[PDB]
């Protein structure tokens, strides 16, 4: 065991950690802001650590190939190259034998977005028809939920994404794109759905949440730091710190 500062791998994805706006050029660390970089300050104060962000080669949260092989932040972890993952990382069960993950500090359930104005109110609408494009972020918690799923609906919906060789999509701002030229649904975390449909007025979640869990600080599997993140979460939530931190990068704009 060595005192040296922790590695922190983590991707783009608004609002919890983006590029900030400056015209003077900025390095390092101090290149990026958003919840999540939020959540990392205050956690390396709390907890006395130093450290430096590296976003992920390859842009992905982490899923499993035929073989078992991980890639994204879950790959990372499970390589040893990031000694945490801050980022909006669903805690998964299947994650769970990979990695290790501190208690969540953010709530979610997946969910649908889409157009307002239609007469779809129901996962069981888009499984019932064929005429709108349905789909989810590819190697994503979400996409691992309709893949892994044994219950009807979701094998259904599973076997469409799935044969569409669009409806899998790259990231989180391709599936909005496509939400917004085409005909299509968006499988997408509630949280995230909060954030956009605050911002723009012709988008919305249509029906309530399909399933319940959280995000977590992703360490590699045995890690002493999970648990102390885990104490430092609560020491936020008890002080009322992840509440702001929430309605700071939530703040929402005006849709009547
Ligand atoms: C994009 C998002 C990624 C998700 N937060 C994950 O950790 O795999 C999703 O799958 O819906
Ligand atoms: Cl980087
Ligand atoms: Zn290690
Ligand atoms: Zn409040």
């Amino acid at each position: 065991g060595s005192n040296r500062s922790l590695i922190v791998t983590t991707l783009l994805e608004e609002p919890f950690v983006m590029f900030r706006k400056s015209d003077r050029t900025l390095y390092g660390n101090d290149r990026f802001e958003g919840y999540c970089i939020d959540l990392l300050k205050e956690l390396a104060h709390i907890l006395g650590f130093s450290y430096e962000i590296r976003l992920v080669e390859d842009g992905k949260y982490g899923a499993q190939d035929d073989k078992g092989q991980w890639n994204g932040m879950v790959k990372e972890l499970i390589d040893h190259k990031a000694d945490l993952a801050v980022a909006p990382l669903t805690i998964t069960h299947v994650r769970e034998k990979a990695i290790d993950f501190s208690k969540p500090f953010m709530t979610l359930g997946v969910s649908i977005l889409y157009r307002k104005g239609t007469p779809i109110d129901s996962a069981d609408d888009l499984a019932k028809q064929t005429k709108i494009e349905y789909g989810a972020v590819k190697d994503g918690a979400t996409m691992t939920f309709f893949k892994k799923s044994k219950i009807s609906t979701f094998e259904k919906m599973w076997a469409f994404m799935s044969s569409k060789p669009s409806a899998l999509v790259k990231n989180n701002e391709e599936g909005i794109q496509r939400t917004l030229t085409a005909d299509y649904a968006l499988l997408m975390e509630s949280t995230t759905i909060e954030y956009i449909t605050q911002r723009n007025c012709n988008l919305t979640q249509i029906g309530g949440l399909i399933d319940s869990k959280g995000y977590g600080i992703g360490t590699p599997m045995g890690s002493p730091y999970r648990d102390k993140i885990t104490i430092a979460i609560l020491q936020l939530q008890e002080e009322d710190k992840l509440h702001i931190m929430k309605e700071k990068w939530w703040r929402g704009s005006g849709c009547p």
